[PDB]
């Protein structure tokens, strides 16, 4: 009458595995009869491990996943939607901050691909002092942002108004999505068709081009953007919350502000990490996975999970901020009002492919093709004609799907 399941995750660092080992021991203590085994897998090797284990009927019952890869698993039908929805029913949809569960919806809108445990978000980081030393209030829309970037621009001195991604990489697609979605421009419409060559998408693309006249020249990827912000080449930068551990190390957290691209609405990019439960397992394995993920969502356990990356990972469960784990963390206290500001921006999470309560799985192929960041790259670095590049991009996607 004992049952054994596996928890596959990507925390291969010994510190993180120590935290997961104590969570598991706490779980097993409260649920005699259930053993959980760790399966740490480097993020690099995640997909190969998954196809290898699933083609041998040895897929672990519980799997840590980002929301985009959960879409690929759900399309391959590797996810037990009823088990996931059972967990969400237990803790309640109201346990999650608004905007969070929409992102993990299935393509038909009827269920979810996983149970969210954390998120990182992206937006505009800036240096509070430099914007005073220039006479500028923090920007609240496209116009104010462009104006602030122009005022802080100064390329003769190798200083620039904003660090903006422009490379042929997912980072550019993510940061550009924030402006496009702030203009109600999504790559998909509510019927699952590719809607790229649209008026509202052209406006965002035209605005991004104007804004990049104030960024470092050339193809800027993750290292270019981070370096420029960290060494003072630009006092504004679009980046994820993973900049926050670096500000803690190199600089002064008091001096960092955060603003959200806003035009017709506000849009922050976001990546969710979830625990999902896989399909095809014995019923007793499935119920054990259900209890395990439900356990992981209780306040003290979810808080220990999220604090494995303090500053970088945000809580998506409303209970985390009530725990002593959260309020007594040194990193969280060093950041001041920032963690509450960031959590407050979770209702504004928008991503390409998530249209209402449906997240279309063909967005993975769109992203996998690089057409959207390449399009942005061509018009910003290459100086290509914007209207015919947008039109060529629509045609490449139509031909792709
Ligand atoms: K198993
Ligand atoms: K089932």
């Amino acid at each position: 009458t004992n049952v054994s399941i596996e928890f596959m995750h990507s925390s291969v660092e010994q510190e993180r595995q120590a935290v997961i080992s104590k969570l598991i021991a706490r779980f097993e203590k409260e649920n005699p009869g259930i053993t959980v085994k760790q399966v740490p897998v480097e993020e690099d090797a995640y997909n190969t491990k998954v196809i290898t284990l699933s083609r041998s009927g040895s897929l672990p019952e519980v799997i840590e996943t980002s929301h985009d890869y959960a879409k690929v698993m759900d399309k391959e039908q590797l996810i037990d939607r009823k088990a996931v929805a059972t967990v969400i029913s237990n803790v309640g949809e109201g346990a999650f901050y608004d905007g969070v569960l929409r992102i993990v919806r299935t393509e038909d809108g009827s269920a979810w691909t996983g149970v969210p445990v954390s998120a990182w978000i992206g937006g505009i980081w800036y240096r509070k002092d430099v914007l005073a030393k220039a006479g500028l209030e923090e920007p609240k829309n496209w116009q104010q942002l462009l104006d602030v970037a122009q005022k802080l621009n100064d390329p003769a001195n190798k200083k620039y108004g904003i660090a903006l991604p422009t490379a042929e990489s997912v980072l550019t697609e993510q940061s550009f999505s924030q402006f496009a979605l702030s203009n109600q421009a999504n790559v998909f419409n509510a019927e699952g068709k590719i809607t790229l060559d649209t008026p509202e998408m052209m406006q965002a693309l035209t605005y991004y081009r104007d804004l990049t006249a104030n960024t470092m020249p050339g193809s800027n990827d993750i290292m270019e953007v981070k370096d420029a912000f960290m060494n003072g080449t630009a006092p504004m930068a679009i980046y994820s919350t993973y900049i926050l551990p670096a500000v803690i190390k190199e600089g002064d957290p008091k001096n960092v502000g955060f603003v959200v691209p806003t035009e017709k609405n506000s849009a922050v990019y976001g990546m969710l990490t979830s625990l999902t439960i896989t399909a095809g397992q014995k019923t007793e394995e499935t119920e054990a996975a259900e209890k395990f993920v439900t356990f992981m969502e209780q306040a003290d356990n979810i808080a220990d999970w999220v604090m494995m990356s303090p500053g970088a990972a945000l809580p998506v469960n409303k209970a985390v901020v009530t725990t002593a784990t959260w309020k007594d963390n040194d990193v969280i206290k060093a950041l001041g009002e920032l963690p509450n500001q960031l959590i407050g921006e979770l209702p504004n999470i928008q991503v390409f492919g998530a249209v209402g309560d449906k997240n279309f799985t063909r967005m993975g192929d769109v992203t996998g093709s690089g057409v959207v960041s390449s399009m942005v790259h061509n018009v910003t670095v290459g100086k290509a004609d914007l209207s015919t590049t947008l039109q060529a991009s629509q045609k490449k996607l139509d031909e792709l799907i």
